[PDB]
């Protein structure tokens, strides 16, 4: 299903851009 | 459209999933 592939491909995107917002964080700010 | 919108709940979703990944692994670890 498109729908929850969209969804899980979100999922794995989310969880990896908070960890890289918190990665700038540390080591821009 | 409904593949963006399943797209972006995801990624909030997976803001969210990161801190749940976090506390786990403080209580596991
Ligand atoms: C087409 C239907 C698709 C259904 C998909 C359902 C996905 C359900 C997602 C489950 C993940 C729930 C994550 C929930 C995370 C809640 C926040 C949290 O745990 O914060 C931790 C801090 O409080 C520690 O101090």
């Amino acid at each position: 299903p498109e729908l929850t592939v969209a969804l899980i491909l979100g999922i794995f995107l989310g969880t990896f851009i908070a960890f890289w917002v918190v990665y700038l964080l540390r080591r821009l700010c």
